[PDB]
């Protein structure tokens, strides 16, 4: 992506947003008792840390775009995936403001401890103040969309999270764009039945993962999955996204339904926005913010990976490419051998860049034993072994036990932490209770055994 121009808010009519400076993260009564390397990203210039311009590193995400042209391959690759979604039959209906708003099946309500983006985070207006859960009213927030309309600035912030030593040396922290919650309203209303559709099919049919829940997710992979398999990372895949890949999304979308509300994407694509008391303007890449970013990053995966292929392997079928995305993560599989690092060399040419799966040096090959998933290995039950569990490394969770954002949610994060934790076998399982509970806040946290998470795990299916 590439900001067209950068200038003072007040110059053009906006008025100044104040972002916090200081992280809500802190070391946890768990801080000392794991191992951790990991610490709050920089929020301000002020980050004794710091070792090069703050503003300038945050901002070198922007690099430019590659292509600006639909070519051959993409368009063959649009054809061939809003083919398979065809089958899947989603009502292209708007959704109904009401469920666009506190939610239907297959979409949850709006998340109300989120950013209520512009004009309402400078107007100190919050979300609880124009809806409610029990109430329905829609009333509040159509005077506020026939206020302001839609295509309103996106309100950008630091994200307050941990990252390695390096990139908080580097200034390399994440930035969240936040979308007014007209436009995230207005967008589910548009794409609420596309979002639903695809959160009730999580597989290869929409070729997407999202809403699912990896303790039974993972069991139907490798069933869905063609004997060979084949992936790599991405580095910076929501900014390097070029123009073109919004239009051949849009592409897709025309074909399946919705050629009526495409122009939203435009939006996405070519984005208006609000950091501190400057405006500017984004010429491609994703923002992190708006509704359905999650999907249309994962809908666009699918068209990139099936171009790729289609310009390095002519001949190649389709119809028997496998995969499944999560945003930038995917997992693909193919009946033939690929070559990872050939794909990594055609994507360049589309401004992606595509390296070894979970940093490995080099294209190594890839097994149910190596292969990763949201951060989750696979691996089959030692007793019903057509069961696969879904296993976090411990690091990640260690990493995240030693801060807290909030006090009161410690009986969450941590029994969430352990949702994920007893997936690695009973006998670390208990090595990680026993170090939560040799401290006083563990011992008075309320946490499930060994046991009691299998059984509930076996029955589950």
């Amino acid at each position: 992506a590439e900001i067209q121009w950068m200038r003072p808010s007040k110059e053009v009519g906006y008025p100044i947003i104040n972002a916090p400076s200081k992280t809500k993260l802190e070391p946890s009564a768990f801080h000392y008792v794991f191992e951790g390397v990991k610490e709050p990203a920089v929020l301000t210039k002020n980050d004794p840390r710091l070792k090069t311009d703050f503003e300038e590193a945050i901002f070198s995400k922007y690099v430019g775009n590659k292509i600006t042209e639909v070519d051959e391959y993409m368009k063959e690759a649009v054809d061939h995936y809003a083919g398979q979604l065809m089958s899947l039959d989603i009502n292209t209906e708007q959704m109904c403001l009401e469920d666009a708003m506190y939610g239907t099946d297959g979409l949850e309500a709006l998340d109300l401890s989120t950013s209520a983006g512009y004009p309402y985070v400078a107007m100190g207006k919050k979300k609880r103040d124009i809806l409610n859960k029990q109430t329905r009213d829609t009333k509040e927030m159509q005077k506020l969309l026939d206020t302001y309309g839609i295509n309103l600035p996106l309100v950008t912030y630091v994200k307050d999270e941990l990252r390695s030593k390096t990139k908080v040396e580097q200034g390399k922290s994440r930035l969240i764009e936040a979308s007014s919650l007209n436009d995230s309203v207005a967008m589910r209303m548009a794409f609420g039945n596309l979002y639903a559709a695809f959160h009730k099919n999580p597989g290869v049919i929409t070729g997407s993962a999202v809403g699912c829940d990896p303790d039974l997710f993972w069991s139907k992979i490798p069933v869905l999955m063609e004997e060979k398999l084949f992936a790599f990372d991405y580095t910076g895949y929501d900014a390097s996204l070029s123009p073109a890949w919004f239009e051949a999304l849009k592409m897709v979308l025309e074909k399946i339904g919705f050629g009526d509300r495409v122009d939203y994407i435009d939006y996405l694509n070519h984005s208006h926005h609000l950091y501190k008391n400057k405006t500017y303007c984004v010429k491609g890449g994703m923002p992190s913010g708006c509704s359905g970013t999650s999907i249309f990053n994962s809908m666009i995966n699918n068209l990139i990976i099936r171009t790729l292929l289609l310009k390095t392997y002519k001949g190649i079928d389709l119809d028997h490419l496998k995969m499944i995305a999560y945003g930038d993560d995917v997992i693909a599989s193919y009946p033939h051998e690929v070559d990872a690092s050939l794909l990594a060399q055609s994507g360049k040419d589309y401004g992606l860049t595509m390296t070894p799966a979970d940093k490995s040096a080099t294209f190594e090959t890839v097994t149910w034993e190596n292969v990763t998933f949201l951060k989750r290995f696979f691996r089959a039950d030692e007793k019903y072994p057509f069961l696969i569990h879904p296993v976090m490394p411990m690091k990640e969770i260690h990493e995240s036990i030693r801060w807290t954002k909030d006090p009161r949610n410690t009986q969450d994060h941590v029994r969430s932490l352990c949702l994920l934790a007893w997936h690695n076998g009973e006998e670390e399982y208990n090595k990680f209770l026993a170090k939560i509970r040799s401290v006083p806040i563990g011992r008075a946290l309320d946490l499930p055994e060994y046991s009691t998470l299998y059984d509930r795990w076996l029955d589950s299916f």
